[PDB]
This record gives structure tokens, C-alpha cells and sequence, in this order.
């Protein structure tokens, strides 16, 4: 697709705070939180640890829904 997704741009340790420079936009598969939503994703925690260039799902993000 055209459909980009919410990448790590570094390795996000487990129970941190997202914030911007954490995340970039990457057209990847499978999808992942798609990059709009970068926006409404910063002071929510990750679950577990995401390494550089994962692209983060639903899942990995503590209170996130669609």
C-alpha cells in the first residue's frame, strides 16, 4: 500500500513514555499503528521493549484502542 506505520526510531525501553523522537512514519509490512497517530501517542507507555525499526502495534502500547 501507500499505508504507513508507526516505526521505532530507537529502542524504546519497556514502560517508557513515547515520545516524538521516538517514532518515524515507514511504509512496512505487516501494518502496524498506522503514522497518523503519532500525534495521540506521546506520554503512553510501551509494554515490553521495541528494538530500533520495529514497527509498533496495537499491543505494545499501554491504554492505546484504535
Amino acid at each position: 500500500a501507500n499505508q504507513a506505520s508507526v516505526v521505532a526510531n530507537q529502542l524504546i525501553p519497556i514502560n517508557v513514555a513515547l515520545t516524538l523522537v521516538m517514532m518515524r512514519s515507514e511504509v512496512v509490512t505487516p501494518v502496524g499503528i498506522p503514522a497518523e497517530d503519532i500525534p495521540r501517542l506521546v506520554s503512553m507507555q510501551v509494554n515490553r521493549a521495541v528494538p530500533l525499526g520495529t514497527t509498533l502495534m496495537p499491543d505494545m502500547v499501554k491504554g492505546y484502542a484504535a
